């Protein structure tokens, strides 16, 4: 294994280093507005060294943006694909690249057989080429690496099955900035090349100047370079035709033959295209070749990539003709005029890369190495695209919920082969596809029109219901005596209970377990643990009586705590935000202990009075002017008092002190220790009254944030043996700090209401001497060092926080883990901040044509880990990565992949069993089985099950922490006959494994394995 901590990679371009050196001046470069006037030597190209030009036709098709997926499919994409098929069939020389498999699959399945065959033939013959081959072209900022993989696999599995092709070149022209998570996954999925486009205009200028726009992109910790993937960054402002022929868009626009008038398009530079004729072809070619030779100066080989396309292009037959015929006249002239020394033709993306690497092998060029990312993007001036790190945060949180439910459904159902009538494969395919669709760069980003957001939400809701059905059928099969098991595949044996989605105050969607002497004495509940190690976690359920006790399936008592059910109400009469208690529903909380990738059953039983092993929380309501708060049978009366500072400690864990407004002020780790200042504060950013306005994409604050005026908020303290909390009703946020004996959990019920032109931020203020350094993650995969740059505006110092961020000095670290992607930063030493929601009246002029006014209540979740790090073995000051500790990593897992809870729906579960998976290996804590997926249907003689294994890297801080077991995924199911290492999509076998044993992976590595079973 490579050491990912102690060896700083030597690379030609390291993006943090480059950022520190660059000036970011936005000067007028002339016709290339963000560059300079490119010069070339006409003698560079000659009869023995020609410029090879590949014109690559393409059409960018968003799976939802202004229209829904289906609306675009009906109005545009089905015609584009139908006309591509006809035109490429009839014109053997014409080429076209296609990216979005969600659309292609929808189209292909609707084709008659004769046309399916024609389509297969133009792909087989190389005219139509798939690039990337994912279900979508995903966002790279907010997406979790697990879901980027899921959608890539969904599209490529479809392509292998129906087209018989697996792309090895990736095309990502539209995500708003770029992540090294992409080359990481692609390179482990058989890819050899990738292309990107939306990077900061200053970065394009800088790399262009050094001919570093093509580079071998390796991971920031990779000293050897085995993660490296060849990457091509396009040089200009857009991928449209005006910005792809060369530096001068007034010229390139004249070579977009759809812009002459009849298609309702024109050139903003006020010079139109003209149809190519024998009388103008020479002068037109003079102009175009000069653009091409200018572009070619920015690159190292004699092979030039010229994309030819734009959004939803190549729709009309007459459009295919006008582009093809005019380009063909140009090619015939140029290629026959030796003085140009150019050979130009239509080509595909792969053809481009193959010729580039042929030039490389001939010794004509060597490429620089690069590590780092390409956030935060700005396309011009101070317009930084950090708003979409937060836009539509309800659906951002929904993404992470569905992410986990898809994993749990695939894993629970993977243990068995299912009859087709169970509709398991059907429901799993729907769930994967709707989650995969939402990875689109207008889905999770929150940059789609309101009605499209609705469509993505409805699709995800159906996906959640699909996952629940599969999960609950799987639990029933796994925990029922086989000779008793009698499934109705349409029946609901269990319902899922989820405490944090949609979350209390977002939906009264939690079912109460109804017990009573005259109806039902007891209820079975089951917990699933998708992680491959034993896990204990507190779980809660609503019950109809406070007098409930818990047993395990050996009838051993389990310690439990009952608390009231509190709901917060904005009282339009008294103009206060205050909590109400239920007088008929209560919460019971107990510690569940669940095997690795396993299940554990418990029983809740009512009694007529307080049970021996159940305790009751106290409750203290702090406000002036209190009124009574009855709680039915709950055995402890609520107490009242004026607002005051309070301190809490659960178990032997930290002691937390809170201000009289209910906000954290300090954390004391142990009995002896300092009360370390750690202050939560809520603030608001506004919008500029003159100049550019914030919108779905752009964050353009009118200065630093101002504190939210809190008034005198109502504070509720619940103190229990197992769980305590402080909750406060602030304007727009019910803010909750929950303590279970370790790092607290924070929950914010965020309802920005009708506060127009407002962004609500949650800030942590500490005295940690972090200076200008902080760390944020990329796609939940890795943590990258950030440096706050005062030479850039505030919004440029915002980065994606897809799952966590931290600051540290020599002694102390504070880590905030998230259950949803949001934007954030550290705008001053000792600070962390993360945006909660944003409501914007204005559009930001990128084409969406609306502001963001469709906010809805969202429950954001966090864990907050304050730790001593003076003993941790950390990377050197020059290393671009950072790494979590064990506690911070486990805290992240508790948010992203909590225990699943199932409530038995009927009165009696006959043949019920107490546990599944007690014999599963309990793997080392840094190892995860990210995916478990059965790959075969029940009719296959040879069953195959796929596993993705990911090992993170955790800091060595002096904890001996050992005693675990080797996890060999290939032996998890019986009767193994073969074990293969595969690409991460499972589509190609890479290694036939000795003894049928899947080795564990190295820190920061991910591998896939497929086990084959004869049973
Ligand atoms: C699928 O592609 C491979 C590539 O070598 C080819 O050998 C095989 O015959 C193809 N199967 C078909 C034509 O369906
Ligand atoms: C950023 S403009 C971009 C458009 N190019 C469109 O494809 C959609 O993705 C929108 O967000
Ligand atoms: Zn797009």
């Amino acid at each position: 294994c490579q050491d990912v901590v102690q060896d700083v990679p030597n690379v030609d371009v390291q993006m943090l280093e480059l950022y520190d050196r660059m000036s970011f001046k936005d000067i007028d470069g002339g016709v290339w507005k963000q560059g300079w006037n490119i010069k070339y030597d006409p003698l560079k190209y000659n009869a023995h060294h020609k410029l090879k030009v590949f014109v690559v036709p393409h059409s960018h098709n968003d799976p939802g943006w202004i229209q829904t997926f289906e609306e675009y499919y009906q109005h545009d994409t089905k015609h584009i694909l139908s006309n591509a098929l006809r035109h490429l069939h009839d014109n053997p020389e014409m080429k076209f690249i296609w990216a979005e498999i969600s659309y292609f699959a929808r189209f292909y399945h609707d084709l008659g057989e004769n046309k399916k065959l024609q389509m297969k033939s133009i792909v087989k013959n190389g005219q139509l080429e798939f690039v990337t081959g994912g279900w979508v072209m995903p966002d790279e900022a907010n997406s979790h690496w697990r879901n980027v993989l899921l959608q890539l696999t969904e599209g490529q599995t479809w392509l292998k099955q129906f087209m018989n092709v697996t792309p090895t070149a990736s095309w990502a022209i539209d995500p708003f900035g770029h992540s090294p998570t992409m080359p990481y996954i692609l390179q482990k999925s058989g890819f050899k090349n990738m292309l990107i486009q939306r990077t900061h205009y200053s970065v394009k200028k800088e790399l262009a100047q050094q001919r570093q726009l093509e580079f071998l992109w390796r991971q920031i910790w990779d000293n050897k370079g085995d993660t490296a993937l060849f990457t091509h960054m396009m040089p200009f402002y857009s991928y449209d035709i005006p910005h792809t022929c060369g530096p001068d868009p007034k010229v390139c626009c004249q070579f977009d033959f759809k812009r002459m008038g009849s298609f309702g398009l024109s050139c903003p530079w006020k010079v139109p295209p003209r149809t190519i004729s024998d009388q103008n072809v020479a002068a037109r070619s003079d102009l175009l070749v000069d653009q091409w030779k200018k572009k070619a100066e920015l690159y190292r080989t004699n092979v030039l990539l010229i994309p030819l396309g734009d959004d939803f292009r190549f729709k009309q037959n007459t459009e295919w003709d006008v582009q093809r015929v005019n380009y063909e006249r140009l090619f015939e002239h140029i290629n026959s005029q030796a003085h140009f020394n150019v050979q130009a033709q239509f080509g595909t993306l792969q053809e481009y890369f193959d010729a580039v690497h042929q030039a490389e092998r001939a010794g004509q060029a060597e490429f620089p190495t690069l590590s780092g990312d390409f956030f935060t993007y700005a396309d011009r001036s101070d317009n930084y695209w950090s708003g979409y790190y937060t836009s539509r945060p309800y659906h951002k949180r929904m993404d992470r919920v569905l992410m986990h439910y898809v994993r749990a459904a695939e894993m629970l159902s993977a243990w068995h082969s299912w009859d087709g009538m169970a509709r398991i494969e059907e429901r799993l395919e729907q769930a994967r596809r709707e989650l995969s669709l939402f990875q689109h760069h207008d889905g999770i980003t929150g940059t789609a029109k309101t009605h499209v957001v609705v469509d993505y939400e409805q699709r995800m809701q159906e996906a959640l219901k699909a996952c629940q059905m599969v999960m609950q059928q799987s639990v029933y099969r796994l925990l029922t005596k086989p000779s008793i098991y009698s499934p109705d595949f349409s029946f609901s044996y269990f319902t899922l209970d989820d405490s944090r989605w949609p979350g209390s105050g977002v939906e009264d969607s939690r079912t109460t377990i109804i017990l009573g002497e005259d109806i039902l004495p007891s209820k079975h509940v089951v917990m699933h643990n998708t992680l491959p190690h034993w896990r204990e976690q507190l779980v809660d359920f609503y019950v109809s009586s406070p007098f409930v006790s818990v047993t395990d399936l050996a009838n051993n008592p389990v310690e439990a705590q009952v608390s009231p059910v509190w709901s917060w109400h904005h009282d339009t009469l008294t103009k206060t935000i205050h909590p109400q208690g239920s007088t008929t529903k209560y919460r019971i909380i107990f510690k569940a202990r669940v095997p690795p990738m396993g299940l554990a059953t418990y029983v809740l039983t009512i009694s007529d009075s307080k049970p021996e092993h159940t305790s009751y929380a106290s409750n203290l309501l702090l406000r002036k002017n209190p009124t009574s708060l009855p709680l039915g049978q709950y055995p402890e009366d609520v107490k009242f008092g004026d607002p005051r500072e309070i301190s809490l400690r659960v178990g032997n864990g930290p002691t937390l002190a809170f201000s009289e407004q209910g906000l954290l002020k300090s954390i004391q780790l142990t009995q002896d220790s300092p009360h370390v200042p750690v202050h939560f504060k809520f603030l608001k950013y506004g919008v500029r009254s003159h100049g550019d306005r914030s919108g779905a994409y752009l964050f353009l604050p009118n200065g630093p944030a101002s504190p939210v005026e809190l008034g005198q908020p109502v504070v509720l303290v619940t103190k229990g043996k197992l769980e305590s909390s402080v909750s406060v009703g602030l304007p727009s946020v019910v803010h909750q700090t929950i303590m279970r004996g370790g790092a607290p959990e924070i929950r914010n019920l965020v309802d920005i209401g009708s506060l127009d032109n407002t962004e609500i931020v949650m800030r942590l203020e500490t005295h940690i001497d972090s200076g200008d350094i902080f760390y944020t993650d990329l796609n939940g995969l890795q943590f990258i060092k950030r440096r706050r740059l005062d030479k850039l505006p505030l919004q440029a110092n915002y980065y994606p926080i897809p799952s966590g961020m931290f600051i540290e000095d020599a002694n102390t670290r504070l880590t905030l883990l998230t259950g949803q992607p949001l934007g954030g930063s550290s705008l001053a030493s000792g600070e962390l901040e993360i945006m909660q929601d944003r409501r914007l009246a204005s559009d930001d002029e990128r084409g969406l044509g609306q502001g963001v006014l469709d906010n809805k209540p969202v429950l954001h979740i966090y864990r907050l880990v304050l730790e001593k790090v003076n003993n941790c073995v950390r990377p050197s000051k020059l290393h671009p990565a950072g790494y979590l500790t064990s506690a911070a990593h486990k805290a992240s897992q508790s948010l992203l992949d909590p225990l699943d809870k199932f409530i038995f729906a009927e009165n009696e579960w006959i043949g019920a069993q107490g546990q599944f998976g007690g014999d599963h290996p309990s793997a080392r804590e840094d190892l995860d089985v990210s995916v478990m997926r059965r790959l075969t249907k029940s009719s296959a003689k040879t069953q195959r099950v796929g596993y993705v294994l990911h090992r993170t890297n955790l800091m060595q801080c002096g904890t001996p922490e050992e005693h675990t077991q080797k996890l060999d995924v290939c032996h998890l199911l019986p009767n193994v006959a073969r074990c293969e290492r595969t690409t991460l999509t499972f589509l190609q076998n890479l290694e036939h494994l000795d003894g049928m044993v899947a080795p564990e992976v190295c820190p920061m590595e991910t591998a896939a394995y497929v086990s084959s079973h004869s049973s």
